[PDB]
Formats: structure tokens, sequence, C-alpha cells
């Protein structure tokens, strides 16, 4: 039977089932006011799927110049063509190679650049913004979005959306690396999985995806979504409550010292965006600092709501296209205020 919602993370995570339900706000707002993230499934079924394929991004924009990042080592690959990224998205043999002659795991940096999404891709912008869940919170002019209503005493987000495009991580060594490192934002965000590309040529790395989710600390209901429904899994997230950020800073300052980094006692390891919390660091955060997170697997069409001030990291299981919009909910406006 169709249901309004379910729970993940052993009851700590709301999952809404109908992205366009005019009553979602009544369930959402009680979880959101406590500083929890929220998951909304099924947004892919509202979108024009032909607008979100990698082949169409290559055909229409392939001649633009861009930089990429090598996710394994943080190296920047300067001033290449955007088709060099898209044409290897799903076909491994077509990927750029490192000196070792392996195909690289790559992320496309800042594309479309700055606030240009709307200008470059007007039809995609319409399709996304018209189908965001919780529209009174997430639309530019929604009645519960304060982004356009605050004076300069508050940090206001840029005009979005922002696109996040990157290959999936592959090997047992890759399990310790991020697509996006641990960091926080002063605004609220909604991030949608609009496309998941499951490769071919070295397509058979299905078993290291299972070990990654297991060791990622995912719940038994999330493990059922794979085996039972055959939905396409994109990315493994870890999110932490805004109130735990300083304990996470304290762990990461201790670890930097142990690893002979040399840093002033005040420096901000979260703001540096230089860390990925692997199984060892997550266990140490729980045991030694008493901090528990939410481990979330974002499938095709899932929308992740990230609260202002919440530290978070992302690890792509397969090749993904994500589109995110920032907003300022009244519940969390404290987090972008410039005083006390
Ligand atoms: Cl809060
Ligand atoms: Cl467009
Ligand atoms: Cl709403
Ligand atoms: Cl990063
Ligand atoms: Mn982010």
């Amino acid at each position: 039977s169709m249901t309004s919602h379910s729970w993940l993370c052993d009851g700590r995570l709301l999952c809404l089932h109908d992205p366009s339900n005019k009553n979602n706000w009544k369930i959402f707002r009680e979880c959101w006011k406590q500083g929890q993230p929220v998951l909304v499934s099924g947004v892919h079924k509202k979108l024009k799927s032909e607008l979100w394929k990698p082949e169409a991004f290559s055909q229409e924009f392939g001649d633009q110049d861009v930089d990429l990042v090598n996710c394994r080592n943080c190296a920047i690959i300067s001033d290449v063509k955007v088709r060099d990224f898209w044409d290897g998205f799903e076909i491994i043999c077509k990927r750029l190679r490192s000196e070792d002659g392996q195909p690289m795991v790559l992320k496309l940096k800042d594309w479309p650049p700055g606030e240009d999404f709307r200008d470059m891709m007007p039809t995609r912008f319409e399709d996304l913004m018209e189908n965001l869940p919780l529209p009174e919170y997430t639309k530019r002019d929604g009645r519960l979005n304060l982004a356009s209503r605050l004076p300069s005493y508050f940090v206001r987000p840029d005009l979005g959306p922002k696109m996040y495009n990157a290959y999936g991580l592959i090997t047992a060594e890759d399990r310790r690396v991020g697509t996006t490192n641990l960091h926080l934002d002063v605004s609220d965000a909604v991030n949608v999985m609009v496309y998941v590309g499951i490769p071919i040529g070295e397509g058979a790395h299905d078993e290291e995806v299972l070990k990654t989710i297991d060791e990622g600390d995912a719940d038994e209901v999330t493990k059922e979504r794979i085996h039972d429904h055959k939905e396409k899994p994109g990315a493994l997230w870890h999110i932490y409550a805004a109130k735990d950020a300083e304990k996470i800073r304290e762990l990461l300052r201790k670890v930097g010292e142990e690893q002979g980094q040399e840093n002033p006692p005040d420096h901000d390891p979260i703001h540096d965006q230089s860390w990925y919390l692997d199984q060892t660091l997550r266990k140490r955060l729980y045991e030694e600092y008493g901090v528990q997170g939410w481990a979330i697997v974002q499938f095709l069409g899932d929308a992740v709501f990230i609260p202002a001030g919440a530290p978070h990291q992302v690890h792509n299981l397969y090749s993904c296209i994500k589109v995110a919009e920032d907003f300022v909910s009244p519940e969390h406006v404290k987090h972008c205020f410039r005083l006390t």
C-alpha cells in the first residue's frame, strides 16, 4: 500500500513518499525544528528524464573550458574541455588516466560556474524549481524562505541551483576517500539525485558497493531498498547535528596532532574542508566524544534536506548528477546571524 512516510536510521530519519503532497509540511516541521535532516523519495518521477542525461550535457556544452579534481589525491586538472569529463561518465575506458595508467575518479569543479545555472540552462532550471518538495521552504519566493527578506546582519545564500557531478569511487582503498569532504553551510539546503550512471567495461564492482554501505553503518531498511526494490543507489552521506560541530573540531585537532600536522589550537578543521571521516574516525567520534550521526544512502530521485550548521560529507557509490538549492528556514536562521 502507498503510505505518506516511513522511518530510516532506526526511527531517527523521516522519509516522505510523495514529493508533491500538500500535507508534507505537518510531519516535516516537527523533525526539522529538532535539527534533523529529512529524506524525500520519488522526485525523478516528476522530472523530464531526457533533460538530465550525461550525453545531452556533452552535446550541448561540451566545448566549454573547466577544471576537474582527482578525488583520490586532490590534484587539480586545469583548463580541459567539459566533454573530457562527460564522455567517461559511464564508459570507463574513455576516462583520463593517472601516471600509474589507471582510469581516474574525477569531480567536475564549479559547473555551471558561480550563479550562471539559470542563464546557461533555463529549461532545466524550470523543471527542477517547479518540482522541489516542501515548496514554501525551498522556492526563491516561498512564504517560509527568508533568503530574500533578511538585512545584511545575516549571511544570505547565492542564487542557485548548483550542480554536483562526479564519478563513483571504486576500490577498497577508495572506501576512505570523499567525493565532498566534511564541511558545513550557514544556510539550509535541498540536494536532489537527478541521474545515477552505473558503469560498463569494469561494470561488475557491485560487491564493493555492498561492503561500502555495510561498513558505512547503514540501517537494515536501507539495505532492503537495494536487494528488494532494485532502486539505483547514488551516494553515501554522513550528517551530524549542528550542536556537535565543536566536538568534531576537537577530534580532528587531536588527530592532526597525532599525524604530525602543525596547526594553531584555534584553527577550524571543518572549515578547511580537508577531512573525510572513514569507519575508524566515525567509531572514535562515537566512543571518545559521544557523537552519533545519520548514515544516508541517496538513491535516484531522493532529495536530502541538510540543516544549517550541520557538518556533512558525501561518497559517490556510482557516477552521479545532483542539483541543490539553498534556503533560509525560520527554524534555523540563528545559524547565518553575524553577531554574538
Ligand atoms: Cl539548529
Ligand atoms: Cl536548458
Ligand atoms: Cl511546503
Ligand atoms: Cl571537497
Ligand atoms: Mn554542501
